[PDB]
């Protein structure tokens, strides 16, 4: 909706001008949902957030155990587009709850989804995110998870899982970050950048017309657009030798309100794209 194509030097300096950079992140609408739009009775009781709720024409409808139950269907998340705006590449949604963690699982295996990238730090655990994955193995309203792996890196660990639901069995990667920064300057860029390439390399692992992959931490938008702006830029620097992050972020908010909800990620997602131009040039 908006743009501005960047091309490297401009990206450079953009990423390091916080005064143009606030300029434009704050003309974005945040295109948040109106409340009244899912007044279901209990409805808030699925939601961490009253007001970060699914924008409806992408909501994510969970069709166990009750198709027919508003409620039983309901989780917040949203359909994301990727690059060149193919659909369905992502869902954004928040960290489970309590009394999500089931739904979570739910949409896991209804969506096929073959990577979940959760971007949520040690100190947030039990409030950003309930750890909603097995020590070995747990199930959920009919889906056995177990954990068979977990590769330790520098920047997050990987688990190795397989799900079994009857007589199907589907494996999953869930990359947990633990490195997103308080301060987003460009030292801390280096991280974000190698679990975008990592997980999009998983991705393309997958094979042709790669189910969504899953993204969240607490509310589902922040950190969220980041890694999925990043990963969209990404491709647009490797396909288009620009980079628009502007206009990915229109994208994503179209598809999800308040994709990237700060400046300071915002700017983050600048610094991370700036580093990668410099990767690339060499």
């Amino acid at each position: 909706s908006m743009s501005r194509v960047l091309q490297a030097e401009e990206l450079h300096e953009k990423a390091l001008d916080p005064f143009l950079l606030q300029a434009e992140f704050f003309e974005i609408p945040m295109n948040f949902v109106d409340p009244k739009e899912y007044d279901i009775p209990g409805l808030v009781r699925k939601n961490r957030y009253k007001t970060i709720l699914p924008n409806p024409h992408s909501r994510v409808c969970l069709t166990s155990p009750d198709p027919d139950d508003p409620l039983s269907s309901y989780i917040n998340a949203n359909y994301i587009r990727g690059y060149g705006g193919e659909e369905k590449v992502y869902i954004a949604t928040q960290g489970p709850i309590v009394s999500t963690v089931a739904d979570f699982w739910r949409m896991v295996w209804q969506e096929h989804t073959p990577i979940i990238v959760m971007i949520t730090n040690i100190e947030e655990m039990n409030e950003k995110c309930t750890e909603y994955w097995p020590e070995e193995q747990v199930a959920y309203d009919g889906v056995e998870i177990t954990v068979q792996k977990v590769i330790h890196t520098e920047d997050y660990r990987l688990r190795l899982i397989s799900l079994k639901s009857g007589t199907e069995e589907r494996g999953l990667k869930h990359y947990w970050f633990t490195s997103w920064p308080d301060q987003k300057t460009p030292d801390r860029a280096p991280p974000l950048l190698h679990l975008v390439r990592e997980v999009e390399e998983a991705a393309q692992q997958e094979g042709p017309h790669c189910a969504p992959i899953i993204v969240h931490c607490s509310a589902g938008i922040g950190r969220t657009g980041c890694f999925i702006a990043t990963s969209i830029c990404c491709q647009q620097l490797r396909q288009e030798g620009v980079v628009d992050i502007l206009k990915t972020t229109c994208q994503l908010r179209q598809d999800r309100g308040g994709m990237i909800q700060t400046c300071e990620q915002y700017q983050f997602v600048h610094h991370v794209m700036s580093l990668y131009e410099k990767q690339l040039s060499h």
